[PDB]
């Protein structure tokens, strides 16, 4: 009756989940996806995570899925997300409650707030990390990136400063909590889920205590009470305690996991594209030399808009690295696309990273070429690293600012090279198996 996309169901229980989760180099789609697209085409069926699933490497189909969030498709991630991130996190909320949460999230990340608060902390925390590097020393660029993004997010969310007692204790506790979501079940035992569950409860109690402190700050009419998400939400919304807790915790995870891997990806690519670092250094030299002319030390929004080639490397980094491999969706209706039926209730996985590596939309897609973006543009459906539609990444602008400011001072202060062989891998979460060990050398 239905003209389902071609494919197989795999093992009766496991389906094709094992093969689908098999690690692969992050600059490709993997042998599993590559072979399935070659045999069945860009739209095929499978059984993944216990559900009959339609896998889409089709750019047009993926844009259609993303644009019709709430109409024909619906966010539907495995229960691990809802269990760890909370039933009030944006990833498990749909409808009005997701609307409110997303608007609260965007109201806090408004352009005005992104132009003042967030910008200074981004450069502030950027130098805090970069100022401590020492040349000829071999350290993990991945660890350092993670330190930058966590410090920054902890500041924006709860006004927590790097180096405090509660900050370092939060990082240690967050390690265990984070594995409940980003972790390879093929690697990590199931026990980790319950350990991640008990660290979530621990972090929630901490967040609630800080909520009580901020509530006393607001009661006593103390200034700067909107500077962190916790304070802003208390004054400018009527969320409950449970909803605030989930919001702070999920956003910490959201802002931290993606940003750190993005920055680490830029560091990896640039190390192999000296020409891009050379031209990057000129772009930021003539931006800084113009800052000294005015006796300026802090960055302002205008300096950011002057970085046009960094926005190219950013696009090229997200295009090639693919922080997010695919999204989880569910069909709300019987849907037809390119003569293929997607029956209601079926899982649908838009592989948003597929178009980025399609050699019919990009010339030599597996080559890090930042200059392709003076030709190409981010309109259409050739570029979708942040998803799209009603669930377009609400922090995409902050993430680009994070990458821009960090590259700014990074190229100004150091050259760098790979300390040992290392490639990004998708587990499907992107990670450098050897920590991306690098070696820097200051410039003169
Ligand atoms: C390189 C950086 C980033 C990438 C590639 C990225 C990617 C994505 C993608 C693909 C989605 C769609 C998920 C879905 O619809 O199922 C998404 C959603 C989202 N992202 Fe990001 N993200 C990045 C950075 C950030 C940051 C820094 C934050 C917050 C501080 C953030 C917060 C969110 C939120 C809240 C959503 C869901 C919004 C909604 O449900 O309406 N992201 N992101
Ligand atoms: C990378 C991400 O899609 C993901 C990670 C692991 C498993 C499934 C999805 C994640 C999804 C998410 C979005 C909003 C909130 Cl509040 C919390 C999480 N994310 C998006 N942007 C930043 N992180
Ligand atoms: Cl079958
Ligand atoms: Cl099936």
């Amino acid at each position: 009756r239905f003209n389902l996309p071609p494919g197989k169901s795999g093992w009766p229980f496991l389906g094709e989940t094992i093969g689908y989760l098999k690690p692969y180099t992050a600059t490709t789609l993997g042998d599993f996806m590559q072979q399935h697209v070659s045999k069945y085409g860009k739209i095929y069926r499978s059984n993944l995570f216990g559900e009959p699933t339609i896998v889409s490497a089709d750019a047009g189909l993926n844009r259609f899925i993303l644009q019709n969030e709430g109409r024909l498709f619906e966010c539907s991630y495995p229960r691990s997300i809802g269990g760890i991130l909370g039933k009030w996190s944006m990833l498990v909320l749909v409808g009005d409650m997701h609307r409110d949460m997303r608007s609260i999230s965007l109201n806090f990340l408004s352009h005005a707030r992104l132009r003042t608060i967030l910008l200074k902390d981004v450069e502030r925390h950027t130098l805090f990390v970069l100022d401590s590097w020492q040349q000829n020393s071999i350290f993990s660029a991945q660890d350092e990136a993670k330190k930058f993004t966590f410090n920054l997010m902890a500041k924006h969310i709860m006004s927590m400063d790097p180096g405090e007692e509660e900050t370092e204790q939060l990082k240690k506790e967050y390690v265990t909590f984070m594995k409940g979501v980003v972790s390879a079940p093929l690697n990590l035992p199931g026990t980790a889920y319950h350990k991640a569950l008990q660290s979530r409860a621990t972090i929630l109690k901490f967040i609630e205590r800080k909520m009580e402190e901020r509530k006393l700050d607001i009661k006593e009419r103390k200034q700067r009470t909107d500077d962190d998400l916790l304070g802003w939400v208390l004054k400018h919304s009527n969320l409950s305690t449970e909803q605030i807790l989930d919001l702070i915790l999920s956003l910490l995870f959201a802002g931290h996991e993606t940003s750190s891997v993005a920055i680490a990806l830029a560091i990896f690519f640039l190390q192999a594209c000296p020409k891009a670092v050379e031209e990057l250094r000129e772009e930021h030299l003539e931006i800084a030399r113009a800052k000294k002319e005015l006796g300026e030390s802090e960055l302002n929004w205008d300096d950011y808009k002057k970085m046009d080639f960094t926005q190219c490397v950013i696009n090229e980094t997200l295009r090639l690295g693919n922080v997010v491999r695919f999204l989880h969706r569910k069909a709300l209706k019987d849907v037809r696309y390119k003569g293929y039926d997607i029956p209601s209730g079926w899982k649908v996985l838009p592989v948003i990273s597929a178009v980025h590596l399609d050699n019919s939309r990009y010339d030599q897609p597996n080559l890090f070429n930042p200059w392709r973006w003076q030709q190409q543009n981010t309109w259409g459906n050739n570029y979708m690293p942040f998803g799209g539609g009603p669930r377009l990444c609400a922090g995409s602008e902050l993430a680009k600012l994070e990458m821009a400011v960090f590259i700014h001072h990074l190229v100004l202060k150091f050259n760098w090279e790979l300390a040992e062989d290392d490639k990004p891998f998708a587990f499907p979460f992107v990670d450098f198996p050897n920590g991306l060990l690098i070696r820097v050398s200051r410039i003169l």
